[PDB]
Order: C-alpha cells, then sequence, then structure tokens
C-alpha cells in the first residue's frame, strides 16, 4: 500500500485503492515511463469477467450488493453473452458507467465534477446523418449559451463481425491547418492531417488560420461523409485583453466547447469507440498549450514583441511574462463573453479537495502527476506538491488507433 | 524491446537501449507507477559483482577494455576484497566514478557540464578538523569570487570497523530557522530541525531571517563537532529588482553556492557517505521553490499586494505575475553581483543537447521528467515536450538517512 506524502502541509495517506488496479501499465521496477503520452501501445469469456465486475460496483454503489436484483442482474448478462455472445447495459448501468470512467481517468484535474454529467443515449444510432443530429443536440446541450454543462453521447457498443461507429476529428471543434510552398502551416499545425482528409473527402477549404473544420462522421462499413456545422451552434470567444489595447487586433480567438470525438469508452467489458465527452477548457489549455506551443499557433514571440520585450536575451523572461498576459487575455475574453472558464490556480485547488473526498470513498484516487500539474506556475499549485499515484481502473476512457 | 521515446516539440524519435543496464530497481510496477515519490528508494560476493563492473566501465572510458591492465586490475582487486573484505579506488578511478555520478542523476538538469568537474581526495582525511578545512577549501574554490566552478570532496569511504565521517547539514550554506511565540517560524523552514541540533550542541542562535548556520560534522566514532563558517568565506547576493525599487526593501539575500552535503556516492559498491558537491543555482530553485512555496520563504502574496495586483481572485493570475518577477529579480541581483547564474530556459536548451550527446553516446539517458521540468514555465521550455526514461545507474548519488 503505497505511502503517499504531501511536501507543503506534510499529511500522509495510503492509496488501497491501487491495490484493485487490473490494465497493467508502461512501468517497470528497473525502469519509469511514467511521462509516455502513449502508456498502452495500440475465447470471448475474457467478455464475462470484465462484466461480472462492473455489475458488482454498480451493485456497491447503491448499496444493493447482496440478495435482490444484483443476484438477479448477474443471471441476465450471463445468459445474455451465453446466447448472443455480446451483451447490453441498463440504461442506469451505463450512467454510472459513464461517470465511473470519468472518475478514472487519472490524467483529468476537472473530476471533482465527476458526479454531474449527463449522459445522452444514442445506442439506437443507426446512420450517419443519424449520429450527426446526436452531435448536434449535444453541442446545444453541452454550450448552452455559454453556460458549459458536462455532456457524453454514448453511440452502439462496436459488435463481434461488422464496423465500428466513429468520429474522425479529435474533437468536435477544430482549427483548419493548411500546407504550402514553404511547408509551413496557416492555422492550426495539431489538426493538419485532419485538414488533409477533409478536403479530399469535398471540402471546399478556407481563408485562414481559425476556420473550424467539417466533422467526418463513419457509420458501419460504409465509409465516413462530411458534415457542415451550424456557425451558430459553434460559439467562439474572439481574444482580447483588459488592458493591452493591441491584443485583439492580432484576431486571436478560441472556442468555447473542449469535447473530445476519438477516445474509447469502455464499460464492463464493452467497447464504445464513437463516445464523444466535453465539460469546459481550464484556461492554461487555451492560452498557453494551444497558443503557445512551438508546434502549435506558436504566438508567444509576437505577443512579446508588441509587449516591447527584450526578446533577445532569455534571461529577461520574456517568454514568462507574455504567457502571463495571454493567459490574462484568455480568461478575461471568456468572462465578457460570459462563457464558463476555469483558471488553473482554481481547477488544482478543487483537484485536491477531490483527492480527501476519493480517499474517504475509495481510499485513493489515480492520478498522472504531469498531466494534472498545469503548464506554467506548476509550483505555485498545490498539486506540484503532492505525491500521486497512477494505475488503469474500469470502467475508464482508453485511447484507439485512428481509422487510417 | 527498448522503450521508444518521442519528443513532441518537433516529431523525433529515438530508443533507450541504455535503460536495459539499470543496475538497481525502482519504486514502479506495471500496476502502478510511482515516479512522483520524492524518495523512490527506502556480502563480499555482491561488492565484488559491483566492483567488477566500475573497473569494466572504467576501462571501457580509457579504450583499454579487455587488457592486461584491466585484467590485473580485477584480480587485484577481487583479492584485495579477501584480505580486508573492501578495496581501495586509483585516483583516476576515484576522478571518473565521481562524474560518472554526476552524468547518472535523473534530477539534474544541468549535466551538459558533467565532464568538467572538479574532484578533490580527501580520503587522507582524520578528524572533523581536518575534515572542516578540506571543506573550507572546497566553498573557496568552488565559489571563486563569484566565478563559480563544479567541485566534489570526496572523505574517507565507509569501512569495517569505524564509523561513518558525516556532515549534518544538508547544504554547506544554509540559513537557520527558528521556531517562534506564534508557534511559526523566522527565516527558512526547511531548516528548522538541523537549527534546532546547532543550537543543543552549542551554537547560539541569532534572531535573523537569513542566519547563516554553522556546520555540524562527524568524524568517525566521535559527537558532531560545530564549526563556524567564516564570514568571508560564504558569499551572498542580497536581492534587489531592476524596475521595482520597493523591492530591496524586502531585505532578501541568497548565497552564491548551491553545495549539496548530505548525498552518499557509491563508486563500484563503495560509499563515500560524505562527498560533498557543488554547482551553480539555476534561477527558479530561488526564485520560485525557495521564496515562494508556501511551506519556504512564502513571500508571493507580500510581493504581489506591493505589486498592487488583485489578489482577492484567482483568476487575475496575480501569484502567476508575482512569481515572474521575483525570478527576475533573482538573475538581475545575481547579474549584478557578478555571480554566476543560469536561468531555465537557458538550462533546459542545454538539457536537450545533453540528450543529444547522451544518446549518441551511450544509447540514452535517465531522465526523472518532473524535476527535469522548472517549476515554472514547463511547457515554454522544451523539456515539457520531451518524454523521458527515468531509471538507476551506477555510479550514483543516493539519499541516505539522517545520522540523528
Ligand atoms: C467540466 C470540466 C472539466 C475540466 C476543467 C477538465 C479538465 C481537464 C484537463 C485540463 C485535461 C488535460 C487535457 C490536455 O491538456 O490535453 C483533461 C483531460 C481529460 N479529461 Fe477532463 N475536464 C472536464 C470535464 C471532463 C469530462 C466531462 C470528462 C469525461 C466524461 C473528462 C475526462 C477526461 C479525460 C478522459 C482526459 C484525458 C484526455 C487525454 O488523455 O487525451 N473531463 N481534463
Ligand atoms: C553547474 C551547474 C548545475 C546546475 C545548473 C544544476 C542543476 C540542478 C537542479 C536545478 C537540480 C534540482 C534541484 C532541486 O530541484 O532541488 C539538480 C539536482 C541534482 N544535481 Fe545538478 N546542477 C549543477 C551541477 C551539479 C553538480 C556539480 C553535481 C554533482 C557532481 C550535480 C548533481 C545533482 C544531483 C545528484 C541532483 C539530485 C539532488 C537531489 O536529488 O536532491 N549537479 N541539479
Ligand atoms: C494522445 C494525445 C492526447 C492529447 C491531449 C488530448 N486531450 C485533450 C482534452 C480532452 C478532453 C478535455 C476535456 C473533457 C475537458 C477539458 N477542459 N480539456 C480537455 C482536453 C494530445 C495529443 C495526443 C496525441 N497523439
Ligand atoms: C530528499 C529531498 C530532496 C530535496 C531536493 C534538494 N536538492 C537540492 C540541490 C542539490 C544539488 C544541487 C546542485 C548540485 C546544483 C543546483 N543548482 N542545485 C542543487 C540543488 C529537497 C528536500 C528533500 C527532502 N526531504
Ligand atoms: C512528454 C510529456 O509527458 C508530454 O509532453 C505531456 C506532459 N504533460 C501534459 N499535460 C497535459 N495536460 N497535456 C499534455 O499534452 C501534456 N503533455
Ligand atoms: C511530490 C512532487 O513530485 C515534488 O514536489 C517534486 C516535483 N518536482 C520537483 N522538481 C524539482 N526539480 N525539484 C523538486 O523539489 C520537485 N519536487
Ligand atoms: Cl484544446
Ligand atoms: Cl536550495
Ligand atoms: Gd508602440
Ligand atoms: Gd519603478
Ligand atoms: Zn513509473
Amino acid at each position: 500500500f503505497p505511502r503517499v506524502k504531501n511536501w507543503e502541509v506534510g499529511s500522509i495517506t495510503y492509496d488501497t485503492l491501487s491495490a484493485q488496479a487490473q490494465q497493467d501499465g508502461p512501468c517497470t521496477p528497473r525502469r519509469c515511463l511514467g511521462s509516455l503520452v502513449f502508456p498502452r501501445k495500440l475465447a470471448p469469456e475474457q467478455l464475462l469477467s470484465q462484466a461480472r465486475d462492473f455489475i458488482n460496483q454498480y451493485y456497491s454503489s447503491i448499496k444493493r450488493s447482496g440478495s435482490q436484483a444484483h443476484e438477479q442482474r448477474l443471471q441476465e448478462v450471463e445468459a445474455e453473452v451465453a446466447a448472443t455472445g455480446t451483451y447490453q447495459l441498463r440504461e442506469s448501468e451505463l450512467v454510472f458507467g459513464a461517470k465511473q470512467a470519468w472518475r478514472n481517468a487519472p490524467r483529468c484535474v476537472g473530476r471533482i465534477q465527476w458526479g454531474k454529467l449527463q449522459v445522452f443515449d444514442a445506442r439506437d444510432c443507426r446512420s450517419a446523418q443519424e449520429m450527426f443530429t446526436y452531435i448536434c443536440n449535444h453541442i446545444k446541450y453541452a454550450t448552452n449559451r455559454g453556460n458549459l454543462r458536462s455532456a457524453i453521447t454514448v453511440f452502439p457498443q462496436r459488435c463481434p463481425g461488422r464496423g465500428d461507429f466513429r468520429i474522425w476529428n479529435s474533437q468536435l471543434v477544430r482549427y483548419a491547418g493548411y500546407r504550402q510552398q514553404d511547408g509551413s502551416v496557416r492555422g492550426d499545425p495539431a489538426n493538419v492531417e485532419i485538414t488533409e482528409l477533409c478536403i479530399q473527402h469535398g471540402w471546399t477549404p478556407g481563408n485562414g488560420r481559425f476556420d473550424v473544420l467539417p466533422l467526418l462522421l463513419q457509420a458501419p462499413d460504409e465509409p465516413p461523409e462530411l458534415f457542415l456545422l451550424p456557425p451558430e451552434l459553434v460559439l467562439e470567444v474572439p481574444l482580447e485583453h483588459p488592458t493591452l489595447e493591441w491584443f485583439a487586433a492580432l484576431g486571436l480567438r478560441w472556442y468555447a466547447l473542449p469535447a473530445v470525438s476519438n477516445m474509447l469508452l469502455e464499460i464492463g467489458g464493452l467497447e464504445f469507440p464513437a463516445a464523444p465527452f466535453s465539460g469546459w477548457y481550464m484556461s492554461t489549455e487555451i492560452g498557453t498549450r494551444n497558443l503557445c506551443d512551438p508546434h502549435r499557433y506558436n504566438i508567444l514571440e509576437d505577443v512579446a514583441v508588441c509587449m516591447d520585450l527584450d526578446t533577445r536575451t532569455t534571461s529577461s523572461l520574456w517568454k514568462d511574462k507574455a504567457a502571463v498576459e495571454i493567459n490574462v487575455a484568455v480568461l478575461h475574453s471568456y468572462q465578457l463573453a460570459k462563457v464558463t472558464i476555469v483558471d488553473h490556480h482554481a481547477a488544482t485547488a478543487s483537484f485536491m479537495k477531490h483527492l480527501e473526498n476519493e480517499q474517504k470513498a475509495r481510499g485513493g484516487c489515480p492520478a498522472d502527476w504531469a498531466w494534472i500539474v498545469p503548464p506554467i506556475s506548476g509550483s505555485l499549485t498545490p498539486v506540484f506538491h503532492q505525491e500521486m499515484v497512477n494505475y488503469f481502473l474500469s470502467p475508464a476512457f482508453r485511447y484507439q488507433p485512428d481509422p487510417w
């Protein structure tokens, strides 16, 4: 039972929950690879064992373990799989599982919210046109005029034989990335290839560096088809700074809904290759990673010139200055636009509050220190000073091969 | 079957083949990662097997592997263990061994410099008194009027029949920390304990915030003897801000020389429980950590208030702005005072070049990601976007329990 220490306060806890971890990670006694982005690189009696485990923790969570429908529910799943091969989750189960998977995501710092999540059951989806509308309710419910609300939309569970439901964008909202003669990129370089894939599937390209990509929706077997997004659904926030009057002129924007459409949801041994979830942003996500990363928008030097900073020596800390202002402008702009956004201090502190809750409840909490600590001011936040154990619980969100 | 490691800023891929030589064992299993633990740790035949390895490394590096002088040294060593249960390092072997320990230190961002290390051989040392003299000398050579040099002093190896040489002080230069009427601490809270010890061993405490502590030096089978550092030996840098003239009225200071004095040095099974070593500071250790940590000097709010920042709300990023100014002061005061210092941007850049040097050389490089990334501006620096393999090689520096 790992002794975990907090070094800011001197407190000590034990992670007993780690004990019940299953799907083995990447690390060994001889070398730690906790800093890898992809940990686990990418006869049906394995289905049942995973299934009984989820069902047991389901009834555990409602007290009704032992006797009652608990006893009963084990048989239905048993018989279902015995007959069919796969099984269907009761609707309440699918809601329980989806929340658990969130609660088990080690790299997410928003888990203090894990209990408040809106699940939309689209297991009766059957078409790309059908997927599209489902996506469009979600985005509408999630966005909610900038009063953002955590939502997941679950599409049919992958079944033995015959193809998957899948979304080809990594997110629902993505800006375009265009190559050229230079080999450089106008727009967002993170989305250069999916822009490549859009155009070659019949999308008329665009102007420049904030062009919302269209979706690519893949119904089982049948190849993908584009689906243009309604401009009013895709809520955005133009970027201005509270005191640096020139910032708006730079013409920076960013969307309101972070919504991931490529990760694979697993509950009770069932794989959902299409299960888009959305929450709301932490400001450093936009201000530090998306706009400042050398391989993203890389705007840091442009902001620094306009601030008339000394970019000639790295010891003026012009990078650190520019970056704080780019962050101040993000929080400001989202607030002016009355769109839900959380700063990193506010967020990390709430995560600490989550760790203590998760101690009392489950005897621990799987966390990925490198992803929980923010990309700026790491040591200024409490989670820097907090030892963390990382492991894999089910249900969870996994990564999956892209469909190319 | 060697770890694939990717640089996410540039897209580079390399495999860490050096990790498969990992001579000791870390805290991680495939069930759970524990890389965020500060303390990831805690017979003649084994002393031989460690020793043979070191000797092998040594004769590899002088391009004289598998030769007369090599097999000589093996036979000589494994026969000296027979007669005494120990063996002695030749001086050249000691110098190579001290560098390697630095080279292998996974938590050191300044390893680009590993080859330029001045090794003082004090294995003939005889008392706590000769010990003090050797230390004063180390401080004098290393400080060098503000133009700092890397050195290490190696006191006599742990041996059968005798007690250890031990320096009780975590670092050669440390500020006192005094408990209070409030129950609070005056000066540096990291050194409340050592301060307690010094006082009880006859030191006459001051009452300032930057009272330099005396040394407690332990010669074999002797109580620790207390030694005052000659004031003119301890070069300090008074902290001022280049455009916030009220800053100098904080009365903040720091010392030039980061000399760690309580770590064990391990060479071919031989253990040196006293071998103080020193480099020069990276500005964040002073700016971010030593001053802004809530549990250290904790000046963050007091600076931010003085900056007339709005400390009511976190979304104002008051913590981040105040921190960036504290760092700017550190780099500036030190540059003014003509006292060597490196910024985290410059530091992280040379570390990347180190990783590149190391891959060509040994096919890899041990690195603790969460230590390498600066406690501010992580993603702004290149080490944020680099995956790293953590493992233990020998020679090495290790933590060791306090002798009290
Ligand atoms: C509601 C507010 C939320 C906040 C503030 C939040 C915060 C974050 C942040 C900052 C990340 C880092 C991702 C990155 O930097 O690339 C993250 C990742 C993640 N979040 Fe949350 N999140 C929220 C909602 C949700 C919801 C609703 C779910 C699932 C239903 C979720 C599950 C995840 C997962 C699985 C990851 C890992 C992403 C990956 O590995 O690519 N989060 N979260
Ligand atoms: C010359 C410039 C040097 C720089 C800029 C530098 C930088 C650093 C920094 C920033 C840390 C982390 C400190 C902390 O987080 O508390 C560290 C740790 C460490 N460094 Fe270096 N260093 C230098 C020289 C040296 C030398 C000369 C040695 C040994 C011969 C060394 C060996 C180590 C070791 C063993 C650690 C781990 C200390 C621990 O675990 O507490 N470094 N270094
Ligand atoms: C595997 C991978 C992962 C990532 C990170 C993607 N995760 C982004 C994300 C995903 C979900 C979020 C959610 C749900 C909320 C939020 N505030 N931010 C979120 C951010 C980037 C590139 C790769 C790659 N290759
Ligand atoms: C185990 C432990 C470790 C640390 C880390 C302290 N390391 C300090 C250090 C040690 C050597 C340095 C060197 C050699 C150079 C440099 N710039 N900074 C250095 C800083 C702090 C508290 C504890 C505790 N308890
Ligand atoms: C190699 C390293 O793990 C990688 O760059 C990680 C570090 N931490 C991160 N943390 C978050 N939230 N998002 C990221 O993309 C990354 N990148
Ligand atoms: C618990 C946590 O890992 C701990 O506070 C670490 C994080 N990374 C660090 N990195 C460095 N360089 N120095 C440190 O003291 C720490 N502290
Ligand atoms: Cl994003
Ligand atoms: Cl220090
Ligand atoms: Gd101007
Ligand atoms: Gd001024
Ligand atoms: Zn690990």
